[PDB]
C-alpha cells in the first residue's frame, strides 16, 4: 500500500503526460498533471 507514481512513473518537464495521468487513473482516478519530472495526480 505504497506505490505513488509520483516517485514511480518519471515524466517530462511539465504539462500533460499520458504516462502519468494514466497510473494515476489506473490506481482508481482519473489522471494527473506533470509537475518538473514529477508525476501528480488531478
Amino acid at each position: 500500500d505504497r506505490d505513488s507514481c509520483v516517485d514511480k512513473s518519471r515524466c517530462a518537464k511539465y504539462g500533460y503526460y499520458q504516462e502519468c495521468q494514466d497510473c494515476c487513473k489506473n490506481a482508481g482516478h482519473n489522471g494527473g498533471t506533470c509537475m518538473f519530472f514529477k508525476c501528480k495526480c488531478a
